[PDB]
């Protein structure tokens, strides 16, 4: 408790005793995509409230019928700008639900909108406890413990304190990985992402993200599972995939993909977090905090590529530049 | 209208009256998951009570839900009805206690077996649209939505799959010549974007994931409408190719403002407009429910003209049924 963010100490201490039966995801590309793990975490721990995830205009237009006063939708907007999050949140706040909102901007529009707000720390010196992945799971995980009694809240605040240390061991030891994957993507056309489970956002992030956006690399975030249904057809030694494979209880369908894609493909990228030391993080919840090392490794990886192809990760043809 | 539902699915919402089911799970794979999220979408418009998820099937089994139990309805679907994974995630939702029904083509397939209830679908050419995987699912989550919590829009839903088919041929004759101009068109592109939102996601997605990198070994991704605004739109330009879905549910306006985009910066744009179709004889209500069907069978048009142009038959497969995974 000590270590949550008094802003979301003070939401959970107001949360106790409320009636809540539905809890909505709402965020856009980047910021959507840091909640897929919260959704897989309330899939396995929440016995009594339902969990959706949308993208901020399609939650809006596609108007749950469950969206109403025994709602909590939890919005994430860096700058706080985003104009369809903003609309989002003041959308759930006019149906009767608690509304938090997370951002790296206090003053910004979703600040004014929502009900709740929690500020993040981002950059070089933010501390993983503290990061937008960081404070969603003292949210996520302190919801679960003052509406269900859920027992996991202290292992997870551990973890994610301990997480730290995981990210700069890891991050030391995949250093020469990072160099050797932008030198050899440096002329890629296409590179697929593939996960499964609590890692799906993380490659989705990095395919939207990372490579169309902000390296104009076509992509495609490949749910593992889904791959040996279609999407394997297209492998061979020359389609680059970075392979994602956690420590949560779908890591068997990361396995299956990468066993088959070591064989029919060859250009494979393979971020492991079985690789990493998480021996100081409770077993409860190692599953959990996987994806938060992945994608930590993953930017590394995207810093490397960006200067291999003199392509800066802030470059931008559309985004703040043209009306759209 | 109940006398156009298939005798299975009859059968089952027979059943189906009077219990207590307070969460819905859509659960297969690839395609056949594809086509149940018209079906997620018409539950967060129109279920009041009622809590519904999808996965594929084997990520299902592995996140192994919480909520699922005996207040559990799961729907699955399997064409041959031997995928593996689908069969595992039928056996393991009924040990659960968890209500099962399978839509299969295949009625002596393993997941028939492991299903509670089986509801079977026609495929082919002379299949109508009513009759068809997307028919028959719609029968069952319109007819389970009648049947638990009193849903007024049963009778407009199956009136409008049996009207479905005419819409079908009149889409699929205005729609043939551009078709072929597809098809000639991305002979040589080694990557096609898809895009669409709400209801027409699904069909999107499997345009990308079936059609194209299964069936013709082309890269794709299928883009979500609002999400393109943050991020994807960014890999745009003249020489893309983009395949644009505008529906009729509710989520159209994020199709429209992508589109627009596109239409500015992009170039290579096939565009499938449900709009531009004759829903006429269908009820208001439940157009933006039944575009998809519509969309997807068009695109159908499209794979096959592509197929014949790159002479690839859609049948082709290097891995799938040929080495072990």
């Amino acid at each position: 408790t000590a270590k949550v963010n008094r802003e979301v100490q003070a939401f959970l201490q107001d949360l106790k005793g409320k009636t809540i039966d539905h809890v909505f995801f709402v965020a856009c590309g980047g910021s959507s995509a840091i909640m897929y793990p919260s959704k897989y975490v309330f899939d396995r721990e929440s016995k009594s409230i339902n969990s959706d995830l949308y993208s901020a205009n399609e939650f809006i237009q596609r108007n749950p019928v469950q969206l109403g006063e025994k709602s909590l939708v939890i919005l994430c907007s860096h700058s706080g700008n985003t104009p369809e999050t903003v609309k989002a949140a003041a959308f759930a706040r006019g149906k009767g639900a608690l509304t938090i909102a997370m951002t790296f901007k206090p003053e910004s529009p979703l600040a004014q909108e929502a009900q709740y707000v929690a500020q993040y720390d981002w950059g070089d010196e933010a501390l993983a406890i503290n990061t937008n992945y960081g404070v969603l799971y003292q949210i996520v995980f302190g919801t679960l413990q003052v509406l269900e009694n859920n027992t996991k809240f202290e292992q997870a605040i551990e973890g994610l304190d301990q997480l730290q240390a995981v990210y700069e061991k890891a991050l030391k030891q995949e250093a020469d990985n990072a160099k050797q994957f932008a030198k050899a993507h440096e002329k890629e056309s296409i590179i697929y992402t593939m996960a499964s489970g609590a890692n799906y956002g993380v490659a989705y992030s990095y395919s939207i993200c990372i490579l169309m956006e902000m390296q104009w690399i076509h992509s495609h975030a490949i749910h593992a599972g889904e791959y040996f249904h279609g999407p394997f057809e297209i492998i061979d030694e020359s389609v680059p995939f970075i392979i994602l494979l956690g420590l949560d209880e779908t890591r068997p369908l990361e396995e299956r993909a990468l066993t088959f894609s070591k064989k029919y493909g060859k250009k494979l990228t393979v971020l492991d977090a079985a690789s990493y030391d998480f021996t100081a993080i409770d077993d409860s919840v190692k599953g959990y905090l996987a994806p938060l090392v992945l994608n930590r490794v993953l930017r590394s990886y995207a810093d490397e590529l960006a200067e291999e192809r003199n392509h800066p990760l802030s470059h931008r043809r559309y985004m703040w530049k043209v009306e759209y």
